[PDB]
């Protein structure tokens, strides 16, 4: 309407609607401006190991990203959703950018004078189309912040292409940016625009409570055969003979099934216990890694697998896991204790364990003069019948992820968790125009140097519509929810500490309920 | 974006070559506090892939139409007393802006001139001063020799918050061809 | 990175009009636009004087 009207009314809360709820969130931002208002080729160091080259750009535009759950959610929201819900996906979302500020900094003589500039524009646009890479679902920092009251700053938008080595190949591509069509805002205006998810399978929030290998009556026998014993006792020296008999309760190792457990590539094994590890660098050389182009890129998380059986709660897949940091770790080195190790224990029913071998199979042909021996596979792909559970989505974990635009993608659900959609939300950048300086009276056809320094503020907000499975189960013993410790604690999880910090002090998955398979 | 200073402080003046320069050198014209806009080169256009869309897909191509804008104008103080400089905005100053739909001034597009808008979109642009020369003899200009004064000419004036556009149809004219011929 | 248009010049005889540099000769090409901040005049004496201004206010736009 004018200057002194406000664009928009600030919008926090979740409702639920049967089986449907919306989490709208408002957050205050900054903008600097970024690279000096100019693109840049960036790539990496000549001393850097082949494994750790790249070549990019570096573009002055930020953008906006929320793809981390407790954008959306907050901890009781979280709470209400996974206790009574078997399964959730987004199904359409609502954006807005109001308030729009621009400030401008004179910083001459060690004094820094703030003021309003309300002419000056930011301009704004989504890449609805895909024509950008696309850099939302790597788990890059930035998120609008867990809790309300922060304050955050917009990323920086930089994007790699094809290298080689340092050098980059022919087929590299630049991208301009500003050649989109970007609408520009000056205070007093507003953006909003609408996005609605394309159909995607429910992400399971629930743990099975029957595994695989048990899916049978324990009473009745089965009335397949199996090869129980190979040779028998003739005298005193034992006789080739077979024998056959029905497995039953007896002997359930061995009973006819129809199904396989889910595939599996092979992790190492560390324990959170210091003393169980062996005292080697085999951070890389004994990581599991795969190929492309001449390049070793570890695998983490890698496919979805139980992180430890029975009673080994103390060990974890070297890189087969999500780790979160407690707030407050630094970036480089940080100790066991700075960080949060997830643990996936629900999808074990179903899935191999990530330390151990999938299998075994047997590899000669026996005979009278030859043993019969067998070998140990590490890596299976899928084959048919196999069943699995696709890894879990964590509060502070991604939402969703653009499904490469490629001829082949099996099962394409993000090896991080969340929701693999081919039309994701497009990525939203935002720069500031820039303002030219004092320009000299005499002509020169030299681009400008001398820009007005400027940055800019005000609110976002970010609505999204959750559709939800209602948990139905005529289970007759109670179940397990997720409940905050009953004793006495100096600060209490999930809130603000006496400095005003908050904090989420553990990972919450989503598997709690359990089914039958 | 675009920036545009206050050229020969808002004063019209003749200009001419100097006494020294050889007779094929000389020329006599004046300098104009107005500042123009040019496009007149390609690149300001097309972008390099879009370029080569254009050029290995077609025989032929001409300009039918074009339309121009002026927005989100912005107009500023420059305080410099003390050595240093204080720059703030000034919403009540304007800007004007005309065109000479009638060609009744001298036409210094086409000669090749610096300024274009900038090859590269990210680029900011300082807009070209515009003068013109006519009839002289040697350093001295004869009779026939026109001045003119730009403000003559009905311009329109901007504040901040205002626009300026305008649209224009190209005459029919030949397509340039874009082929080589495969026949000597 | 070269020039697209040139102006036919009015001349009674023109042959094979099409600018040498190449592009499109056009006999009304796109209109020259000339823009220029007014001038604001600074804090006058204030004594008339007839003399014209010299004590503008800096500008650019």
């Amino acid at each position: 309407d004018g200057v002194g009207n406000s664009s928009g009314n600030w919008h926090c809360d979740s409702t639920w609607m049967g089986d449907r709820v919306i989490t709208t969130s408002t957050r205050t931002w900054a903008l600097p401006t970024y690279n000096n208002h100019l693109y840049k080729q960036i790539s990496s160091q000549s001393g850097a190991s082949n494994d750790n080259h790249y070549f990019g750009y570096s573009t002055p535009w930020g953008y906006f990203d929320f793809n981390r759950f407790h954008c959306h959610f907050s901890p009781r929201d979280w709470q209400r959703l996974i206790n009574n819900n078997w399964g959730f996906r987004p199904k359409r979302l609502n954006f807005k950018l109001f308030n729009i500020q621009v400030k401008e900094v004179t910083q001459n003589d060690g004094t820094t004078t703030i003021a309003n500039n309300l002419t000056s524009t930011v301009q704004v646009f989504t890449d609805s189309e895909y024509q950008l890479p696309y850099v939302l679902g790597s788990a890059h920092q930035g998120c609008l912040p867990p809790f309300p009251a922060d304050v955050f700053m917009v990323p920086q938008y930089g994007y790699l292409t094809l290298n080689n080595g340092s050098q980059a190949v022919g087929r590299s591509s630049f991208y301009c940016l500003e050649y989109f069509p970007s609408q520009m805002l000056r205070t007093g205006n507003n953006f909003t625009f609408s996005y609605t998810f394309e159909d995607v399978p429910f992400h399971s929030s629930y743990a099975h409570s029957q595994s695989l290998d048990r899916l049978m009556n324990p009473l009745i026998d089965q009335y397949l055969y199996y090869l129980s014993r190979t040779n028998t006792p003739s005298g005193t020296t034992t006789q080739s003979r077979l024998q056959f008999s029905q497995a039953g309760a007896s002997d359930i190792r061995d009973q006819s099934r129809n199904w396989l457990p889910g595939p599996c590539y092979r992790q190492q094994r560390v324990s959170k216990t210091s003393a169980d590890n062996n005292n080697s660098e085999y951070s890389w050389t004994g990581a599991t890694k795969y190929h492309l182009n001449g390049r070793d890129s570890l695998v983490n998380p890698g496919p979805a697998m139980a992180s430890h059986k029975d009673d080994e709660e103390k060990f974890f897949p070297q890189s087969g896991v999500l780790i979160f940091g407690k707030q407050g770790s630094e970036k480089t080195n940080v100790d066991i204790e700075k960080v949060m190790i997830t643990d996936e224990e629900e999808i074990r029913t179903t899935n191999p364990v990530a330390t151990e071998q999938y299998g075994s199979v047997s590899t000669n042909l026996q005979r009278g003069n030859r043993q019969a021996a067998t070998a140990d596979v590490n890596t299976q792909g899928v084959l048919p019948g196999m069943v699995w559970q696709d890894r879990d989505v964590y509060l502070q974990g991604p939402i969703w992820a653009k499904i490469p635009h490629t001829d082949g993608h099996f099962h394409p659900s993000p090896l991080m968790g969340g929701f693999g959609l081919k039309h994701p939300p497009p990525q939203i950048l935002i720069k500031n125009t820039p303002v030219p300086a004092n320009p000299s009276t005499t002509f020169s056809a030299a681009k400008f140097a001398s820009f007005i320094t400027q940055y800019s503020t005000g609110q976002v907000s970010v609505e999204i519509e959750w559709e939800l499975q209602k948990e139905n189960s005529k289970r007759w013993n109670p179940e397990i929810q997720y409940t905050s410790n009953y004793n006495k604690s100096v600060n209490v999880d999930f809130t603000v500490d006496t400095n005003g910090v908050y904090s989420e002090p553990r990972p919450i998955g989503t598997r709690y309920l359990t089914r039958n398979l």
